[PDB]
Order: C-alpha cells, then structure tokens, then sequence
C-alpha cells in the first residue's frame, strides 16, 4: 500500500512544529525521535517538523497541529507522504514579514515581543513560504517565511540571523486563515464532537461514494442545550474543518422581513446552497421560525412553518447538503419537523462540568500570560453553574480588571497602543477572584450530568458491597455473551437501605466513576416538589435525559420522602401508592432493558416504601449498608482527613474505639470541628500548619450519635424478615 | 401534501385543492393520496382565522363533489383519528378507516429482511436478535437502523482502503460484509428511541410454558373458543355467551400467563392494561381515557383485554380500612360503562385479574359484566415439577439435578418464588465462569447454595384467607 503514506490526524500537542507517532510507526519507517522529517501532501507542497514519541495514537495515522495541516493544504481524514529528511543544516539568514490584518493596531518592534522568546531553544526547521503562528500579548500574530538561506531547507539555531522590514503583504485566496474556527476552539465537548464527526464525515468528505452506493446519509441534524453552549461554534467549526460552504440563516433575520419577502429568503437560501454543494445550512434559532404546537396564530406564521417543512423533504437527492439547526429545548419545535427525512438525528450538547471547564478556560486564556500563582483549576473547579460563553466573558473581565488596575495610570496616549507594554501585562489570581465576584457567576441551573470524581479510595469499609455493585453493573455490558447463553435477564436496579449518613450516596457516585458512566442525582426535595406541585409529568422528562445521557446511573435519593410527608407509619387512611412513585414505575417499565441505563434507589425507611417497587423487573436487589465497624471506622477517618494533613501524635485508631455507633456522617464533622478550632487559633493567635490532638480531645465534647438503641436494631428486625 | 397546500398563498392554494381532483378525474382510475390531512383540516376547537376555516370547507365540498364522476379514490393519512374535523368523517366522505399499528417482533423480522436484502450479512448475523431486541421501533426506524449498520461497516473497513474514484469500485463494495458487531452498535445509537404506546400483538407464550393448572386451561377454552366457533347452539338453546372472566388468587401463580396463553391459543390480539396505568388515570383525574382503550380493543378485534391487578385503586385508598366511603371510584365506574355499551356479539373478551378479591367493587360481578370467578391457587407437587421443568428450558440443566426432590422441598412456593431459584443459579453460574475465567452446564452445587435464599411470600393466613373466601362461594 506504500506504507509511508499515513492519514493526517488532530494533535494532542500545541507545539508549532511537532508530530506524534507511537513507537511502532517510527520503526516501520525506521527513524529517530528528534528527527527533521518531510511531509508531501496534496497540492504539491511540503514542510518539516520534529516528531515525538507517542503512545495512544492508532494503527497508522499522524497527530498534527492545525498550523502544519494548513500549510500542506490538507484536512483530517486525508493522507500524506512522509519520508525522512535527516539532512541537517543551520541558519545564516531569514527574512520574515507578518501580514497587516493580524498585526493591525500595534506599535514598535515586532521581533522582541514575540520572535525572541519564540525561536529560542526550539531549533525549529523553518521552510520558505511557511506561515506559522505565535501567541502572546493578548492576541495571536501571524508570520510567514519570505526569502531565506539554503532554500528551502533550513533550521534555526542561535547562529542564524532574523530580519523583518515592516511592510506586510496582502494574503490571497489560496490559503485559509487561522483566525477561523476549528476543533481546538471547542472544549468540554468530545462525546458530541465524536457523534457529529462521523455523521458528517463520509457524505462531506467523499460525495461520489454516495453517488455510487445506494445508502442514504442523514440530512437534518438538530443540536440542543441552553444558550451560550457553543452550538453555533460547533457547526461553524465542522464546516470549516471539512471545507464545505457554511451558509447561515438566523431566526429573527427571516422573521424581521416582510411576509412574503421572507418566503423569498427561506426558498433562495437552500438552492443557493444547492449550487455550492457540499454545503451546510445552519439555522440559528429554529424555535423562532417554527415553534408550532399550540402557538399557531395568524395565517402568516403557520405558512412559514409549512414552508420549511416543504423545503426539508424537497431535499430529494439534489446532490449533497446538510441542514444543522440549533434550538434551546427539544419540545418547542413543531413535531412535524422531527419526522423521518427532515430532522432525524439529534445531538444533546450539555453544560460543561469541572473537567471540561478547565479546557474552556485554557482555550480563552491561551493568548495572554497568566501569573505564576494563577492556576486555572481553582477558577475551573469553583464555577459550577457556567456554560461556555460565561467563561469567555469571565476571562475577558479578568483581563480588563488587570488593565483598570495597571496600565490605567501609564496613560499611554496612542492611536496605536504600544506593543511592549500590553504583552508585558500579566494577570494575577486576584483578578480571577474578582471576576468571579461579578454577575457572570449567574448562569443557567438545571440537571447536572457528569462523571463523579469520587473513587473507592474515598469510601471506608463496605467490602462486600463494592463487589456486589460491580457484578450487577459491570458484567452485563462487558460480557453480554453469557446472559444469552444461560438466558437470564440482567437486573435493572438496586435499592440501598440502612441508617442515615453511612455512605449510600457515595457508593452510587463511586460505581459510576468505576464504570465511567454518567451520574444523574434526583434528590428527595425534587420529588416532593413534583408531589405538592401536582406535576408528575416531569418524571418522564428525567428518564428521557437519562436515556440520552447513556451510559448513565440514575440515583433516586431518599426515595422514602413522599411517604414520610404524608405521615408514614400513622399516615392517612390511605395506602402506599402516590402519584410520583407511580409515575416512576411506569417510566421504569417502558425503558429498554438492553440499554445501559441503571437505576439505584436509596432509602433509610425501607418499611414505608411501596411494595410495588420491589417486584422483579423494577428494583430486584435489596442491599443493606449498616453502621461501620471498628476496622472500617479507621478507614473512614483515614479517608476524610486526606484533605488536611494531620500530625502524627493523633492516634485515630484510639479514637475509633471511642466511637461506637458513630456513622460515617458523625465522624466527618469531628474532623470538621477540629478544622474550625485550627483555623480559629491561627487567626486567634495571629495578633501551626498542623492539627494537634488537643483539638480533637476538645471536639470530643460535641460528639453525638444520631442512631438510638432501637433504630439500629429496628433495621435489624427488618433484615431478619429477609432471611 | 399538507404543508404543500398550506405554504401557498391563500386563494392560490384554493386553486391547488380544486385543480388537483379534476386532474385526477381526467386520469381515472386514480388515487389521490393526501399526505398529512390533519395539517389541512384539523378543525375542532382549532378554528381561527377566516382562511383556514375556508380551506376545510373547501375540502368537504370536494369530497361529496365526487358524485359519480367515474372512478377515483381518496386515501388520506393522519396520525391520530381525533385531530381531524368530524365533518370529514361523515358518510360519503371518509367512511372507511384502517388502523396500521406499530410492528411486533414477528413483523419486525420481515421489515429487517426487506431492507437488508440488497447487502450480504455475515454468517453469525441473525436478524432475529436484532428483530427480537427492538421493542419500540416503527418501520422507518428499522430502515434507519439498517443504514447505520451498513456505514458502520464502511467507517471500519473501506475507510482505510482510500479508493479515490469518481465511480467507486464494484469489486470492493459488493465484497463488504456486515457483522453482528455492527448491528449491536447501531442498536446503541438513538434510533432505539421510537414511539411508545399501547402494545397490541399476539402473545408468544403457549400452554407448554405453563405448569399445572389443568382444569382452568379447559374452562378458558370453553368460555372463549365456543361462541365464536359454534354460534349455532347459542341461538338454538338461546343462552348469551359470557363477556368476561375474573381470575383471583395468590400473587405470582400465573394469572397473567393464562391470559396471554388463551390469546395465543385463539390467535387473538392481547391488550394489557397494568395497574399503574389505572392508578395514573385515578390520580390524574382523567378517566376519559378508559373509553380510548376499548375503542382500540374494538378496532383490534379479535382481542382479549386484560386488566391486571384490578384491585389497585381500592388498595391505594386504603382497602379494608379505607376511607369513610364505599367501593365505587371513578376509574372502575368508567369501565363498567364502556363495558355495557360494548357489542356482545363481537369477539372482544375481557379478563380481569386481582389477588385481593374481597375489596373489589361488587358491581363488577353482576351478570353481563364479569360473570365467572376462577381461582388459581398455589400449585401442587405434581405442578411444581411442571413449573420447574417449564422455566428451565432456557438454560440446559445437567442430569445430576433432581428437580422432583426440590419440588417437595418447596411447599407453598408460588410459581413466582420458584422462578428466581432458577435465576440465582443463573447468577452463580455466570459468576464463576467469569470468576474462574482468570462449565456450560449448571450443577447441583449451585442450587443447594441458592437454597439459602428461598423465601415464601404467602403466609399461613394468606393461603387460608383465600380459602375462607372460596368457602363463601359454595
Ligand atoms: N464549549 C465552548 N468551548 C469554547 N468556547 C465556547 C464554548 N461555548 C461558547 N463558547 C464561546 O462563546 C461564544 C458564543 O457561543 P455561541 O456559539 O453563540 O453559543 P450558542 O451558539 O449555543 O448560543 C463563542 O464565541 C465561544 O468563543
Ligand atoms: N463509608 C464512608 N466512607 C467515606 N465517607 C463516608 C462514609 N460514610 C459516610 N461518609 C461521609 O458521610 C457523609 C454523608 O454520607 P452520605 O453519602 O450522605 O450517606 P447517606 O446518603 O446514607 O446519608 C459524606 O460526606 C461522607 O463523606
Ligand atoms: N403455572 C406457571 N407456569 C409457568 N410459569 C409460572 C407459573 N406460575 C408462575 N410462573 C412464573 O411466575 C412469574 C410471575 O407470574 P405472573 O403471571 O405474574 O402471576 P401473577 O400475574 O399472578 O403475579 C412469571 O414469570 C412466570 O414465569
């Protein structure tokens, strides 16, 4: 197959010249690690880089930066010709000029602010005509290699010289910008980018394959999520990634025109795209155009919906287009749009979690220098309600908070502000802590869906149950064979019971982390909200999120809460059926038993639970988590205290036997009051970074047990009915 | 098309309804297929604006403007029968109605075969599993399910082949075969999402899946089978066939199996309404939906309509203690009503089932509603053998396992209690062959382990309290 041809691929490295190939791939090419290679891709041109040792990779394909992908005139999923060019060389002279648009509005020397920190100790293989890129000074500036020594064929070591005259060129139509959008710009999204990439991969990248084979690609694709989640940025990125003409319709745009002048604009929009195919028509706000369910008022609006429906199945053949629409809520759309052949494929782009927020923060801070104390983690870890567009504003505020501190007094009077100060201006943690004080913390608050952080090492004791959960969750996805062989059907769910505070909720988040599934937590007050509010129609809306977030574990916490509110043991004259738990059983039964969604209930009042939940096919397995034992109470106290570094004079295992029926909850504040004492005295005596036994034997006074003599045994009197 | 006619200008549309039909009159025999009718004429409350009302009235005129005119047909399609304007339904306009339901496992296989017939499946691929394992899909979801699995095979294999062609090669594409690993993936996608409503089908379970119950299998046959298959005598002697049956007894003993079995016996459709769907109508205060069930059962005839745990609403309000009120409530009331107005000469047949027969409303047991009480009790040692034989056909048990010894071990074990004894052994088995992975049989040491976990769900009084009931039936 001539296996010096590889597939291009994205890069996990940001480095301007680097290639990532694993240990085998450099070997079948028989080549070094620090080499200077050569890459001949489509459209006759080439460039040179430093390869690096890689691990993950794949069989054959080459992880590459967007900068080098752009010189070669290549795109992900195309193929490239590498042969080693070990021939070495050292610079005498370079001539590089930047382009006007990327430098516009700047003052003075270009070299020092960028080139001097840039070329140093890189020893990078310049080629002539190479457009590369450098970041700094709260922007990004482009540099091209104009006329050069032993052409093209160069390497930059201190013994080279550099010069730039100061007249920029005007870039032409043959090359594509790095000021446009690509997958690097997107963060907190991998799953959804994955899903979307191969829906649109073959039909865009290879249209003639479908002009042969009789398989039908998807046409409509519908994106979800609250505003500012990046929906427009994900569609525009993909379009500019594959190279398809990206046409953009806006909801208000079409609705602000005169009636019938608008009808022009829907119509002529699509065949405009049919003339340009492959093309992507991105409808900005669709629920502004076609929100028809009850809405349905006036002749004109109804007509514009019906117009769009006709255009969606008027896509018959017509070569290759895609229609990607974005909308806030899936339910505002007219269901006539959803029918097959129109918008069939749906993607849900959620709010980011702490893992992803860090990627977003890094993407928007990459053009500016943070101070040494600044760790984006704390900013990332401490904003729990933000969508992506809130972090883009959070980073812009902190930047100007640095200017309205510092350069405000500098009072540079410039029509073009100086380049040497702006670059030098660095942003501290004190700024981020301020921007987090502003109103951008305000952001949209709804169901959290993520992968829990807590691993088993945060759980003391509970040695049996950690296994039970593994065989209940892990096997039927990871060994589907046997359940076909022997024939049994995997259980749908588990019910934890026991005393309060002993770790029922931890076990749930732990098994989700164990298996890398999504964790959805529905807390008792959110069940009681549906009970008083008399809307149990929302239970159906939870499962349809859990279905869509699969693999998922759906954890109903204090499932006894509605039966307590109506009196429980005494209760009312009625029985144990109520309208929210009824609605769970229903949505539970209609759920696909062959999908990966897994349900965990938890209750500490198992006697008042409705017996209808415990039938086979709903929640089969009762598990009992009791008060921990002296072996475990050690593991608990060890586990909690990793946060604070305890001194060695503190004997926990003595404190263990001091605590008898202390639950995993009761021990946790014993650790926490000592953390009050400590922080107090170091402030108290401020006018020591350890914790001392005298703290604990103080907090000993305040130790309570929340579980009486009957409570512990009443649970046992229950489990004896389970013999 | 519905939108097609409604996207045009008002009065330019009126052209398009009119000239559409005589266009068909010039071509007769012709079929005019209206794509989405409830987009054109959804008039009941809808009724807003002068133009829309006019387009409904226009279509009505064209339907009885069909007088003679030679031969055409008008076939319209709509999602729900109730969205249409009832003025369209009147005789001479749309008189004939057909209900095309969602497919069942039997039919899904036909759909999958129809769309896979142009491509070669691998040898392991059996469309059955794909067919048997998609329980919510309509037909157009299986047409997408097959297209996904095809490209999942291309985005594995020929992706690397990187044939650069304006006309792709015929010799590779034909050679590309689709494995089960692809279907299992396409079933992981969102196409599993599909529309979920009343299941109407013919149950698979035959009598060979039911252990014991030798009398009742006959009783049901003479109650269902005769009056359709010998209408003569009931005219001769004159009696009227009973409309329905009520099973009662302890839980888990097979009341629900008998129902699906007699439906399979007679090849009728089986509609199951489960207790939580009755309690939904009770809390939600909409009992107007009971009428919507029967009109599905009427239309799905021959049908057996099976109300399961019919005691569920009387339990929710407290039952024995209850409230100060009596045994009438709004959902069971609405059943009696729709039950009476039903044609006694049609083939629809109603089966209730309850394990709390004492708290049931006495108004259901009058003649002409549910006449025949049948009692399914805890099985006997002869039957408990048949039960254990029946369940285990799924897994091939070894010969050292003596069930008939285990039979007498179980005394008041119901047909439900025995079923997980079989199932925990199926947990043990699958465990150890994974446990010791780092044997395709099941061994007695499994069972005598699972023996520890055997429970009976029926106490001393429970079994006899049912008997103290049946003695009032002497
Ligand atoms: N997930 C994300 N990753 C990176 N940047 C984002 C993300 N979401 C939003 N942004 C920033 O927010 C800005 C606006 O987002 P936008 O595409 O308008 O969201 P939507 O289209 O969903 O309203 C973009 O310029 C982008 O810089
Ligand atoms: N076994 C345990 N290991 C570690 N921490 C525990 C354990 N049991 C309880 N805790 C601590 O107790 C607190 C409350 O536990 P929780 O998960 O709420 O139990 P429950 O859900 O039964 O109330 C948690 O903050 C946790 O840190
Ligand atoms: N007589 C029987 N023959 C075969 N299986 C039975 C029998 N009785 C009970 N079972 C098993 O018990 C389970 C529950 O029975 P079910 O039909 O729900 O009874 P009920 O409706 O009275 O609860 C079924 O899965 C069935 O396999």
């Amino acid at each position: 197959n001539r296996p010096n041809r590889l597939i291009v691929d994205e890069a996990i490295n940001e480095d301007n010249s680097v290639v990532s190939l694993s240990q085998p791939k450099m070997d079948e090419l028989q080549l070094f690690r620090g080499d200077t290679v050569l890459l001949k891709g489509k459209k006759r041109r080439e460039a040179v880089c430093i390869v690096l040792s890689d691990d993950t990779c794949s069989d054959e394909k080459i992880r590459m930066n967007r900068v080098v992908r752009n010189n070669l005139r290549v795109r992900l999923g195309d193929v490239i010709s590498i042969q080693p060019c070990p021939d070495v060389k050292y610079g005498k002279r370079i001539h590089v000029l930047p382009i006007d648009d990327t430098v516009e509005g700047i003052t003075g020397n270009l070299f020092e602010v960028y080139l001097k920190p840039y070329f140093l100790e890189a020893y990078r293989p310049i080629r002539k005509g190479d457009i590369f890129l450098v970041r700094g000074g709260m922007r990004a500036v482009e540099f091209k290699v104009v006329e050069t020594d032993p052409s093209p064929y160069c390497i930059v070591a201190p013994d080279t010289v550099i010069h730039c005259e100061g007249e920029p060129i005007k870039r032409e139509d043959e090359e594509e910008s790095l000021n446009e959008v690509g997958y690097d710009d997107i963060g907190g999204c991998r799953k959804q980018l994955a899903q979307i990439k191969e829906m649109v991969e073959l039909p865009l990248r290879h249209p003639a394959l479908f002009k042969a084979i009789g398989v039908k690609p998807p046409r409509g694709i519908l994106l979800y999520g609250p505003p500012g989640t990046g929906k427009t940025l994900i569609a525009r990125a993909v379009a500019n990634e594959t190279g398809a003409f990206f046409f953009l319709i806006n909801g208000p745009e079409i609705m602000s025109k005169l009636a019938g002048e608008s009808e022009s604009n829907l119509r002529k929009a699509f065949e405009e795209a049919e003339k340009n195919a492959p093309a992507i028509i991105f409808i900005d706000e669709l629920d502004a155009i076609a929100p028809k369910r009850e809405k349905t008022h006036g002749e004109v609006e109804r007509r514009i919906v019906s117009q769009l429906l006709t255009l969606m199945d008027g896509l018959k053949q017509r070569a290759h287009v895609i229609v990607m629409a974005a909308t806030n809520r899936p339910n505002s759309i007219d269901p006539a749009l959803r029918r097959f052949g129109r918008f069939d494929r749906e993607v849900d782009i959620g709010i980011p979690d702490a893992t992803g927020r860090l990627e977003i923060l890094q993407i928007h801070t990459k053009n500016m220098k943070l101070a040494d104390d600044v760790d984006l983690e704390q900013v990332a870890n401490e904003t729990h309600g933000h969508v992506g567009a809130d972090l883009a504003a959070l980073c812009s505020e902190a930047a100007l908070q640095a200017i309205r501190k510092k350069m405000d007094l500098i009072d540079l009077e410039d029509e073009t502000i100086d380049a040497e100060v702006m670059n030098s201006l660095a942003v501290t943690m004190d700024d981020f802590r301020w921007a987090l004080s502003q109103s951008n913390p305000s952001a949209l608050r709804e169901t959290v869906v993520e992968v829990p952080q807590v691993t088993w090492e945060d759980i003391g004791g509970l040695e049996d149950v950690k296994r039970e959960l593994q065989e209940l969750v892990q096997y039927p996805v990871e060994h589907p064979d046997k359940f076909l062989k022997f024939g049994m059907t995997p259980s749908k769910g588990v019910l934890f019971y026991g005393p309060p505070g002993c770790g029922k909720t931890l076990l749930a988040k732990a098994i989700a982390n164990e298996c890398q599934a999504n964790f959805i937590s529905i807390k008792g007050p959110e069940l009681l909200t549906m009970w008083f509010g008399e809307s149990e129609a929302n239970v159906r809306e939870i499962f349809d999120k859990a279905r869509q977030a699969a693999p998922c574990v759906l954890f109903f916490d204090e499932l006894d809460s509605i039966a307590k509110a109506r009196g429980g043991n005494i209760g009312d004259g009625g029985g144990a059926a109520d309208r929210v738990i009824n609605q769970i059983l229903t949505e539970m039964d209609g759920m696909s038993t062959k999908k990966n969604v897994f349900i965990i209930g938890a209750t500490n009042r198992p006697d008042i639970i409705d017996p209808a939940i415990l039938r086979p096919g709903r929640l089969d397995q009762l598990i009992y988590i009791p008060l921990p034992d002296e072996k475990s109470r050690v593991a608990i106290l060890k586990a909690n205290l990793r946060k604070s570094p305890v001194a060695k004079d503190v004997d926990l295992e003595f404190l263990a036997k001091m605590t008898n029926g202390f639950s995993g909850a009761d021990l946790t504040e014993i650790c926490q009051r000592a953390c009050k004492l400590a922080i107090r005295e170091s402030i108290e005596s401020e006018i020591v970074p350890e914790i001392r036994r005298d703290h604990f034997e103080e907090a000993m006074r305040f130790a309570r047990r929340s579980v009486s003599d009957n409570d512990i045994r009443k649970y046992e009197m229950f489990a004896q009915t389970l013999q």
